[PDB]
Parts: C-alpha cells; sequence; structure tokens
C-alpha cells in the first residue's frame, strides 16, 4: 500500500521553468520547443514491489519499472542513458539520474488532488503539476 496515492492516470496541467530546467540539463532547442509543447498523460501502477511510471505523449512514450531503492538504467525521453535510484522519503517519490558526472533530481508527491512534480538541475527547478485524467 506504499504509493497507494501516487497510483492512477494523471493528465499534466500547468508548468512552470521547465525550458530553462531542459536547457540546464543540456537538452538541445529542437527536443526542448517540441518536448515543452507535450500534454503527458503519467499511468503509475503497483505489483507487489515493482513500481511501473508510463508517460504517454505526443512527443514520446516511455516507461520504467523498479524497485524502490535499487538502482536501474533509464533511457530518458530527452534519449539520455542514465542510472535511476528512486526512493521513498517522507512520502514523497525521490527519483536521482546519474549520467555523465552530471545528476537531477525528480521528486514526485500528492499536494490535494494534485501529484506535483519537482525537476531539479543544480539551482534550477521546474514545477509540473498533474491533475486524475
Ligand atoms: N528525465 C528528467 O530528468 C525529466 C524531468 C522532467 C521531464 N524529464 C524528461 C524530459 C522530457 C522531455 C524533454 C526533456 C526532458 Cl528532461
Amino acid at each position: 500500500h506504499m504509493c497507494d496515492a501516487f497510483v492512477g492516470t494523471w493528465k499534466l496541467v500547468s508548468s512552470e521553468n521547465f525550458d530553462d530546467y531542459m536547457k540546464e540539463v543540456g537538452v538541445g532547442f529542437a527536443t526542448r520547443k517540441v518536448a515543452g509543447m507535450a500534454k503527458p498523460n503519467m499511468i503509475i501502477s503497483v505489483n507487489g514491489d515493482v513500481i511501473t511510471i508510463k508517460s504517454e505523449s505526443t512527443f514520446k512514450n516511455t516507461e520504467i519499472s523498479f524497485i524502490l531503492g535499487q538502482e536501474f538504467d533509464e533511457v530518458t525521453a530527452d534519449d539520455r542513458k542514465v542510472k535511476s535510484t528512486i526512493t521513498l522519503d517522507g512520502g514523497v517519490l525521490v527519483h536521482v539520474q546519474k549520467w555523465d558526472g552530471k545528476s537531477t533530481t525528480i521528486k514526485r508527491k500528492r499536494e490535494d488532488d494534485k501529484l506535483v512534480v519537482e525537476c531539479v538541475m543544480k539551482g534550477v527547478t521546474s514545477t509540473r503539476v498533474y491533475e486524475r485524467a
């Protein structure tokens, strides 16, 4: 029942500072423009200890499955090949991606009826808000 309040189908309804976050990550112009338009659906499910997060959008469809605390390889939507570890910290899913000596952290939390996604690269944060679909 670890992540019960995350499970479901979620739709992106607002984004702030995502272009600057993607710049800080190293995403190139064309991908930033097209990826910034997307309004993904995020589908979260749990089966035993395995959590699956799917993102479906006009830009890219992605899917990760993982066990908390157990590192896995991830190819991100912008085509980075990263090593990811996701933990639960005080009810927040904390997702750290490592690649090429760099690191970014994505935090996912429930706030009211929203799922709030905070993406941090160095000093730059983007906040992406999802609602139930
Ligand atoms: N994986 C990440 O660090 C991340 C955080 C928020 C979105 N993403 C993937 C992403 C999707 C489209 C374009 C650029 C990127 Cl960085």
